[PDB]
Formats: C-alpha cells, structure tokens, sequence
C-alpha cells in the first residue's frame, strides 16, 4: 500500500460495527459464502471468526469495533461465526448492538450437515463413536439423541424461533447450502439484492476445479490468482447405514417442513 | 496461496502471448488504465513494462512469453508498453506475433499530454529549460522535439494502419478515464470481448488526490489510489505558447477524430 492508499483511509477511513452478520449455521458453507461474498468492492470484512457474542462478549463492544476492518463510505462491514445460530444469549446480545442488524443464515440438509459435522469431530478426534452409535439413544427402538450437537444444530425450525424473539423475519435471508455449490453466482445474486449491494459478482467469477468437484473463485479477493477452499473444506463423508439415514431424514422431516414454511421457501431436503 | 489452489495453476494454468496489448500512448493514463483492467477475474497483465517490440527485441520472443502470467483459459493475457505507439516497427513485429492482436491506445489531450511529458522529464532533471523554451524552434514550433511528436496522433496511426484493421484498436479517452471510469472501462471490456464487470461502485473518488481510486484493488482487499507519480503538478504554461500549441494540433486532432469516428473534445 503506497502512502496516499494509507493517507485516504487513515483521513478517511473508520471502523463500523458490523452491518450483516453470518450467524450460521455450522457446516453450512459459511466459509464459500463469506470468501465469494469478499470479491465485491463494496465488502469487508473480518478474517477469524470473531466469537464476541457468544465467547469473549465480556470484552465489550469497543474490542469488537477493534476487530473490524476499516471501511470506506458505502462499503459493508461483515463477520461470520456459525455457532451464533444456537447460541442462547446471541440473538438479544447482537439486537442489544443494533436493533437494525441484517444476519445471513446459510442452510444445509440437516442430514449431510450431521454428517459433515461428525467428520469434521471425527478428524480431530479419531477414535470417537460411529456416526449411527452417536445418533442413537435407543437404536432398535429407534430413538434419536437430540441432545447431540450434531442432531440439534440442525433443527432449524426450533433455532429460528429464538431469533424472530428479537429479529424481524424481513432481517434475515436464509442461503441454500446446495445452491451455493451448483451454481454460486445465482445464490449470491440473492445475497448482494439482501444487503443492498449491486449485483457485481457473477459467472465469470469462478471456475470448476474438477479435481476437487467444487467451484473455485478465478481471482480470489486480494489475489490475481484463482482460490479454492482448502481440504478442510469439501471432507469426504463417510458412507452411513441406509437405514439409518432413513430414519434421520425422518427424523428432520416435519421440522424441514415448518421451516419452509416460516422461511417462505423450498430449499428440496425432502423432496 | 493454498496447496489444492497452486496445485491447480501448475495442472490447468500456462502462459499465453498477450491477445490484446495497450500499446500507447506516454502519460496517457496508461498505468490508471491496466491497473482498473485488472480488476476484472478474466484479465491478468505483466506486471512490468516489456518494452519487448521496441527495446528489447533482440532478446527473442522467449524472453518475452517468460514475462508473461500463468492463465487460465478464458483469461487474457495483456501487457503495456506506452513508448510502442511510436515506434516505427513495432507496427510489422506485433503483426508477425499474431495479425489478430488486439491494440488499445489511451490518448490524451495533445498539449496537457505535451505538458506532462515535460513535467515528468523535469523530475528526473530539475535543471532543464522551460517548457516554454523547448517548445519554440525560433513561433516557428520544434515539431522535433518528442513532447510534441508523440502528440501528432493521427500520423502515428497511418503506420499502425498499414499493419491492422482499425477495427481492432481501440482509442480510450484519457480524460473520460478520469471522469467516469466506469464509462470508459466499459468500452475497453466490449472491445476484448469481456463480460462488463468493473462498474462505478469499483471507484472512490479521492478529493485530496483529485483522483478516483479503486475502492478494492486486485492485489488487495483494501482500497488503492495510484502513487504520488501518477498526477503530478504541471508547471503554470504561458497562456500564448498554450494557445500556439492548440493552434498546432488542432488540424492533426480533427484528422485523428475522422480516423477514429471519435471526437475525443480537445478543441470542442
Ligand atoms: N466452493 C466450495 N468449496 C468447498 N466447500 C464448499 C464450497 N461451497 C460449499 N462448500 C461446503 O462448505 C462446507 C463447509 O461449511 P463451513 O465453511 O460453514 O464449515 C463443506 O462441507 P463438507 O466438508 O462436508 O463437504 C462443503 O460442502
Ligand atoms: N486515477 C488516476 N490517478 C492518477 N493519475 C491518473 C488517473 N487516471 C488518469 N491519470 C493520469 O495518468 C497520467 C499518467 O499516464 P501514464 O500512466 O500513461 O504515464 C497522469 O498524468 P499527470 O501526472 O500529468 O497528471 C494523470 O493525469
């Protein structure tokens, strides 16, 4: 950065507390959406997941301000930390910041999020259970453990009702997990309309690596170089017993259902 | 750069002679222009000027492709080289590297353009004379003088015309790039075939610069205005040696707009 860059943001440029917030969910694609939403002009923001209202809120709003990158008149300050979604004290403590804030929430078949949940554990904890021990309370019976995260992370339904106790439904856009992925400029359309943004990012700014069965961005924000996501992102799911996918995708069945209904749209888990 | 990333660069990544090369002309807006370019995901530029076809010929044409980014198909491959404009033969060498090249020329007012040229000289020796004085042969104008030769736009172009359709050149008004940035990066984008991507929320305007800058740069996610370099004070010109060079070009400048089926306003 040369030093009239540095002079205009310096004599120019504050930090803002967020405007948009990803608050979830985990697993969902958060790290695609924020990574493309970044090659916008009009997009800042924060690296690391912050975990202010949910971990470090003792710190105070003024560290959280800190935190953020310093932006320009007209650009959007965001940060993500997917485990906001089901966090107790979030939704009041975010309304507490700003009645006004926008959050982005992006979905994912409650089914391959578990899953992918459970990789992600298992990867750092080898020698935990199985995926079907784990979701079971009672096997035969066929009683599921609700109680596990990885379960109750996506019950959506339930989740959302704790937001809209402090959000109007108008504040927050609901991202398709599986769009994101078959045709990311489409989903993204969505998101820049939701936080006021020109539609900028489109098809021409990515590109399919099909080695790793993913899209990539063609020049990544930063960057003149593509950029995909890293092999933390698109694990290889283990294969789970037919039934016991059965019976979960029974399970998630009519809370998906409500929360079509509360979103207003079809995201297809169920058909 | 991450492992998966890179890995594809080196599999599905190589390098291309340019398709399209902004060859002219000097303090025409030339560095605003690439660096706005770049910004698009399907442009990537050599970073340095090659000053291949004219300097450094006789390095070969490998040099030249050694120069050149790693790209992806659908991405073009593009470099600048301000001084190719008027360069006798880079006209017949371009055309030999490929008749199909495409050819992009920032032109600028002929006498603010004359000014800058000699203001740049001057920060490199603070010593030389007036403008004023290098100006005038005796009100008899040194045409000889390179600040004013290189202005003589339309005689530069008939030797580029002896070598490509002018269909595939495209002249950039060096002040609309100032102006509206976003007008003119529209042109350049239909011109290369290019989905029009870089649009007015691309640019912030700098009021203590004077300059619109980019609000994201391509190598960074903060904003980039260009260096203390690019916008440098001209020295006040007596206003009769001004009017004698708007004088001077102005047949030249109308020849040039007939040429080119533009008026790019200079003389209104
Ligand atoms: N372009 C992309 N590259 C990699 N993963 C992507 C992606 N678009 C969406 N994803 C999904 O993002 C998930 C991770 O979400 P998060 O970033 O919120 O943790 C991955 O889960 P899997 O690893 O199970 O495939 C993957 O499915
Ligand atoms: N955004 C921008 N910032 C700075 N200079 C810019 C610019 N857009 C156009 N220019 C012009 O680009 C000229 C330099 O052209 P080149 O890069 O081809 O040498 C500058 O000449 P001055 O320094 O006389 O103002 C300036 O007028």
């Amino acid at each position: 950065p040369n030093s009239g860059t540095l002079a205009l943001l310096l004599d120019e440029g504050s930090k803002q507390l967020p405007q948009a917030i990803i608050i979830g969910v985990k697993k969902g694609g958060t790290r695609a959406l924020l990574e493309f939403l970044r090659v916008h002009p009009d997009v800042r923001a924060v690296g690391a997941e912050p975990h202010f209202f949910d971990r470090s809120y003792d710190k105070g709003l003024a560290w959280y301000r800190d935190l953020m990158p310093r932006t320009l008149d007209g650009q959007i300050t965001m940060e993500k930390t997917p485990s906001y979604f089901v966090t107790r004290e979030a939704p009041a403590r975010i309304s507490a910041m700003s009645k006004d804030t926008k959050l982005i929430v992006v979905v994912r078949d409650p089914v391959t999020r578990a899953i992918s949940d459970y990789t992600q554990t298992l990867s750092k904890r080898p020698d935990i259970p199985t995926f079907e021990s784990l979701t079971f309370k009672n096997r035969t019976a066929g009683l599921i453990d609700t109680s596990w995260s990885a379960i109750q992370i996506g019950i959506y339904a339930k989740h959302l009702e704790h937001w809209l106790r402090h959000f109007p439904i108008r504040q927050m856009l609901f991202v398709s997990g599986e769009r994101l992925i078959s045709d990311p400029a489409g989903e993204l359309g969505r998101v820049q309309d939701f936080l006021g943004l020109k539609r900028i990012i489109t098809d021409k700014h990515f590109y399919f690596n099909k080695t790793k069965g993913f899209p990539c961005l063609k020049k990544a924000e930063g960057s003149s170089r593509p950029h995909c996501l890293g092999k933390t992102k698109g694990r290889t799911h283990p294969e789970i017993d037919r039934e016991v996918v059965r019976r979960l995708r029974e399970f998630y069945r009519p809370f998906n259902l409500k929360f079509y209904q509360m979103t207003g749209h079809d995201f297809g888990w169920d058909g």
